[PDB]
């Protein structure tokens, strides 16, 4: 039978965001650009700042919200680490990429989040699934 | 203490695959292209077989491995899916596009999945994490 | 006032194609996946063949088609180069990643195609724009 | 028979003028050096639009071969109102350039391909795109 993947607690992540821009309306979909303007981030094994990004977005009239985003997190001792999140909102799937000694673990994982409150659409818990 | 999410059985995939064709390789990495030749789909709530597709991946002599596929599964019935994969192999995350009436719920699914023994890559399972 | 780049021919591709398997269509776009299953490529620099790929693209409401493919050449001789093509149809922006020391050059190389006969499109020619 | 391939038309579409956060390298290797950097704004003008730039991100690679790859987004926004989201793919410093709008005014750029470079490579965030058709 299948065995369900483990979850580990990974971070948490508070975002601060510019408004949309839609650059593509029609009347049953929006598409639009948004700036990642920083935020805080807090785990058991890293934490720091992110210094910016932008996220794509595709919301449509169906409840549907899919988006792409990238944004950079700074740690605490000095690491750059690139943030790949892909989204069926409100749950996000992420990827790492760094080359920090102490922080490469990253590489190699996969993990996933969402606003444990929705009222607060822009604080996230996120988990590795291994 | 943050909550998990919930992990529901969501699908199998048994893929067949074309040999990689490595267009680069550089100092401890090679990068490919691999044709999705074909495969079978089981899940509770759908099935079909994999029609075709392409994975990107860069694999690292670090043990790292990222892949990106799109590849297109039809089901029994007829509905034609999009499946989005991105991936620190051998963990694997899944996005969905269909307008199928009957199967675009998987629009909302984040779902990710690992072969459940890695001696057969090729046959892997996957949940809806929410 | 600006000067413009200059342009040489770089290569010809006859291509071969699976059908187009629609996934998503709604009143603001229809969306499809369609296999490259071979073709033939023919140039000053080497003449070759298409291994595999696929195309993702979207027909918007109002006309346009937008593509992005993946497709990788191999040549007579046996490199492999992969093709990333983005298209505002029936124009395509052309862009390449080889480490072959014959053909390394396309690395950095940005091209553009177009079919000359709009109903024989899967004939293309390519120009080099530097 | 046959016919000798002949090129596309080119036309002048738009400068850029650009301003950037600082570059962040996130991964370097032996393979090659991994950067993302904001776009904080810019300055859009010629014949056809001009504007602002909004915001967007740049993701740039540096191989140990020598190339730069870089694929950026970032989004215009026109001096009377209008959004464009501008795609851009590179092998430094060649920049192809994909457009995406709504705007009935600008819709047609939704089927323009650009390319542009520095005309002055010495100074990189200006520069003069193309669009070739």
């Amino acid at each position: 039978r299948p065995t369900p993947p483990n979850l580990e607690f990974l971070f948490s992540a508070n975002l601060t965001k510019g408004p949309a821009y839609i650059y593509d309306q029609s009347d049953a979909q929006i598409k639009a650009l948004q700036t990642l303007t920083g935020g805080i981030i807090a785990g058991p094994n890293f934490d720091g700042t992110v210094i910016g990004g932008t996220a794509l977005s595709t919301r449509g009239a169906d409840g549907t919200i899919r988006a792409d985003a990238h944004y950079l997190i700074q740690t605490s001792d000095g690491a750059n680490i690139l943030v790949t999140e892909s989204a069926a909102i409100p749950y996000v799937a992420v990827l790492f990429d760094t080359s920090s000694e102490k922080y490469n673990w990253l590489n190699n994982v996969t993990a996933w989040g969402t606003p444990p409150n929705l009222n607060e659409i822009n604080f996230l818990e996120y988990w590795q699934i291994e």
